[PDB]
């Protein structure tokens, strides 16, 4: 039967799901670890013990335990990026999407979610496989992963409690896409990892880390790098707040085995009750438990790796959203609301400064702010609001991922930027949040292509468009369709730095994304932080 | 006789000039102080003994000793401001033109020249106030100052140099005007003094010392404030000048009194030959001798003193010229040339930037390189050249004027602000140099009104207005004209900040004036270098 397979680990039933008018395979479910339960909580990962007989793998597994967003109860805009399966700390699972007939060895593509490190889920409808696999006929996978404490509570020297086990579970699917996929008819030759946001900063830490650089072909990154400043902390930050976070549930803290017990005998729940008291300044996009430089996984720290070359080198693709940074003002700075245009006074424009650079001096504040005011008309709401947007995308997402191309390409093997600037028409979001951080995915995944979710047809040839780059550079190394009479999306280089705009007009070539602000945020800021 | 005063100090007869075919009084080469020499040398001015007979004012005195340019030989650009006379320690005189027939009671205007307050003359022909005087019927005054050691060596402490002393000269001047000016048909209660560049510095500082602020009604300040950067220094910074200055004749360093002594034994030029070797930094638009705070001139720092109110109150009119930095890239930065367009490299970019703020560090160094960089296009020399220009003019004229209008608006009694940006169609100057510094002066003094120099109509036009609006504030406190028809130059105020351009085109309202950069460079830039 085309929806059995047997892999190293058993035989695994999927089921034929309607896509377009057509069909595919959809393997759901298949199981990749242990269930990392009990004493296993905050371990690293072990693999599936082979099981006998077929392994039902028709229906979506559980989402990982984390913390569930309520500020827009009922909201589409806020509840597609929440669990839509019920939470399990049994949440190792991995989803396959193959076309039909099953391929013999096909491109295969390894989707990972993003969410902050303290959530996300495979099973999202804006992430179902289908359309890509079907459309791009290549095998598409989704893994899972651990995320907030239970993925990475770090306590560097204890091996209860190691730190990075949510990024090993993530390598632990790649591992089984390696070793398994070619039964699913796909090529473990030509894997490329992409994922957005936390997704995006993961794919470029495989990049980095020796242990994980040879389960994969290449990689994309979407509105996110390895280096991001909320991506990452050292051993002692991580130390600090996996006892901070103890002491808010009354833990014994004279040693981490006291520590680690105590955190093992807490329900899921009551860890996620307190997992943000542990944050050491008032800030926004700061998240508690993210990947430790704990000189394993990452040999030294990510800088000296940039720049001494120490990464896999390969073909990459990757790019930023416009408005990366509006969501997370919405959720946490002053003055900003749904249902309002948000206009920031000059008091709430300041506030909301310190809030983005949590990290910050005054004087380092002074800098950020006269960097983004506009002296001649500084009581402009707009403009304030703007600013802000701006302050906190360059910031946290853009000028890092600058500063990652940039250091990437001088070893790498073809680097291909974008910039996605399309608001989709049906956007239930207020207009005054521009293009937001993970809308770009719908295109790459193809929702468009859904008459029912009503796009316009030049965002379904948008997303038809945006779906064979991907898929295509999945396949090459470069998106361009060789021979083709469309417009090229050109390589980018240290020397020329060209990217393109992604949207439903004409393509067209800029050079130095950001530039001007990304020199602030990448070189003059941190040198003032430095001396000051 | 219509050319013979009786003054206070004796009688004086002046000379019939001619002036667009017709005629006005001059009198030349006024004594308004004993000639500060031999053992007098770096002392206080002493009022001129009144004299017997009649006092020859046909001619022109001498121009006070100084540098001469000698840069471009014969070249109109630079000989226009060397001495046009023959210099000589006893330089201390004042001109007078004088209305034919002589006035009654009317509007007085005392010229105070710039010159980094190491050279200038009362007697240059762009200074020729005979068209001033004819055309708005006032009584043109154009006093004289020591300048270089001779005027501005200080050492605190000691009565032989105690330093400010060509502040004194004009001081002194002033008081004469005050005391004699009312013989010639001047109204000693409606004087305003104006000068430009040190000069406008200079006016600046009698409004702020209690000891000048009786002499004088109204002030007008061109290009040039008293909190410019180059037109202070401390008494520490003085007295070490002071002593650098004897190191570099061979004197004895034993004391005030010996270090004195020797400098007093030396030529003039001698000490003109060592002046430019004292100064602290290699560095642009800084001067060896200028005014120090004293505490006695100057009771506080000019800072505290503007932030207190502790100044003359009354109404004055300012302005600076849109490109005051090219001149001294030109004679100082490599790259720059007069014959050339000066396209600046980013070597040379980096090299003028260092020597434009001599005072900063390297965080300082890389806030300024950012400020004026543009990161798209950073290896454009059109660019490149313009950002410099930008830099030596805001930092060291434009952002020191508007710092001090705002300062003193707040207790003044009417504020009037221009922005000159009109390039002269006969300059001799290489374009890129664009409206330079102390070009405005030929507007203010009626030069255009002269068919032989060539200018066209429209200059001509603009010269007529430039000249009726500095005369009617001297006269009334207000450049407008009341109840006319003409476009009307708006009062400054701390709220709305408006200013005009002055060009041969439509009048135009702007506001905040280069505020982007001055809050940079008055507020950022200092708590910058104060904190690193
Ligand atoms: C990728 C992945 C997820 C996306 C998405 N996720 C919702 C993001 C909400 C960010 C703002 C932080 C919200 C949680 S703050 C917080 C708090 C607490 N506990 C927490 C526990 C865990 C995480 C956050 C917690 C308790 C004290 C009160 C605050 C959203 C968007 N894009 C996404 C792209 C676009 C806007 C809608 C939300
Ligand atoms: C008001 C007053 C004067 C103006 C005017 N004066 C010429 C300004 C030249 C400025 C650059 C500094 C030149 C002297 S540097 C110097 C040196 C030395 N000694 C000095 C001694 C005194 C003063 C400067 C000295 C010996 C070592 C070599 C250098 C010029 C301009 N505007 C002016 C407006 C516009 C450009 C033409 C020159
Ligand atoms: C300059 O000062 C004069 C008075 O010293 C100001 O005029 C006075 O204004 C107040 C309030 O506006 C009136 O109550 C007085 O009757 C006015 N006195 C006179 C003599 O007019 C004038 O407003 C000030 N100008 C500026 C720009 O500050
Ligand atoms: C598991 O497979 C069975 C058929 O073997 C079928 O009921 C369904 O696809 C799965 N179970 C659930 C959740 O209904
Ligand atoms: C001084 O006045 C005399 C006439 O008294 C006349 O020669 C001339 O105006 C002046 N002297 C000079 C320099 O010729
Ligand atoms: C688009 O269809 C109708 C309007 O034509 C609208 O009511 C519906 O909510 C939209 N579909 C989705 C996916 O919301
Ligand atoms: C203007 O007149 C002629 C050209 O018409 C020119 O040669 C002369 O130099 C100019 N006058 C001046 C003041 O240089």
């Amino acid at each position: 039967s085309e929806l059995l397979v047997n892999t190293k680990s058993g035989k695994v039933m999927g089921t034929r799901v309607p896509v377009l008018s057509s069909h595919i395979s959809a393997f759901l479910g298949i199981p990749f670890a242990e269930p990392p339960v009990g004493n296993m909580r905050f371990r690293r990962p072990e693999p599936k013990k082979p099981w006998s007989g077929v392994w039902n793998a028709s229906t979506y597994p559980n989402n990982c335990q984390q913390y569930v967003d309520e500020q827009f109860p009922g909201f589409s805009g806020s509840e597609m990026w929440n669990p839509n399966r019920e939470m399990s700390e049994d949440c190792l699972y991995l989803n396959i999407w193959v076309p039909s007939p099953r391929p013999k060895s096909t491109t295969v593509m390894v989707w990972i979610y993003g969410g902050g490190f303290y959530s996300g889920s495979s099973t999202l409808d804006v992430y179902n496989g289908k359309y890509l696999a079907y459309t791009e006929e290549v095998v598409l996978v989704s893994l899972s992963y651990r995320v907030g404490a239970f993925g990475f509570l770090a306590l560097h020297g204890s091996q209860e409690a190691p730190g990075n086990v949510g990024l090993l579970d993530q390598r632990m699917a790649l591992q089984w896409v390696h070793d398994n996929i070619q039964f699913f008819g796909g090529d473990p030759k030509t894997v490329t990892i992409f994922g957005e946001s936390a997704g995006g900063a993961s794919v470029g830490m495989h990049i980095l880390s020796p242990g994980s650089r040879d389960l994969f072909r290449r990689a994309i990154l979407q509105s996110g790098s390895p280096n991001c400043p909320w991506a990452s902390v050292s051993v002692a930050e991580g130390r600090r707040r996996a006892v901070e976070l103890g002491r808010n549930l009354n833990c014994n803290l004279n040693s981490d085995e006291e520590l680690i017990h105590c955190l093992r005998e807490k329900k899921p729940q009551e860890l996620i009750d307190v997992e943000w008291n542990v944050l050491p300044f008032d800030s926004i996009f700061r998240f508690s438990f993210v990947p430790v430089i704990d000189g394993e996984f990452f040999p030294t720290s990510l800088e000296s790796m940039l720049n001494s070359g120490n990464f896999k080198k390969t073909q990459i693709l990757l790019g930023v959203n416009k408005d990366e940074g509006s969501f997370f003002l919405l959720y946490g700075a002053p003055g900003f609301s749904k249902d309002s245009e948000s206009k920031i006074s000059r008091e709430d424009f300041m506030s909301g400064v310190k809030l983005s650079v949590p990290h910050a001096n005054d004087l380092g504040l002074d800098a950020v702010t006269l960097q983004y005011t506009d002296w001649m008309d500084d009581n402009n709401g707009i403009k304030n609001r703007d600013g802000l947007d701006d302050i906190v995308g360059d910031h946290n997402v853009i000028c890092p991922l600058m500063h990652f191309v940039n250091k990437y390409t001088k070893f790498g093997n073809g680097t291909y930027l974008y910039f996605f600037n399309h608001r989709a028409s049906n956007l239930v979001w207020p207009e005054w949040m521009g293009v937001i951080h993970g809308y770009e995915i719908e295109f790459v995944f193809g929702l468009p292509l859904v008459k029912e979710l009503n796009y316009t047809a030049e965002e379904e040839a948008l997303s038809r468009r945006i779906m064979h780059y991907w898929a295509t550079f999945a396949k090459t190394g470069n998106p361009n369709e060789p021979h083709s009479q469309e417009s090229k999306w050109p390589l980018f280089t240290t020397k020329e730095q060209k990217f393109i705009d992604l949207n439903t007009e004409p393509m067209k070539v800029h050079q130095r994304l950001r530039v001007q602000m990304c020199v602030f945020w990448n070189q003059f800021l941190p040198k003032l932080l430095n001396a000051t």
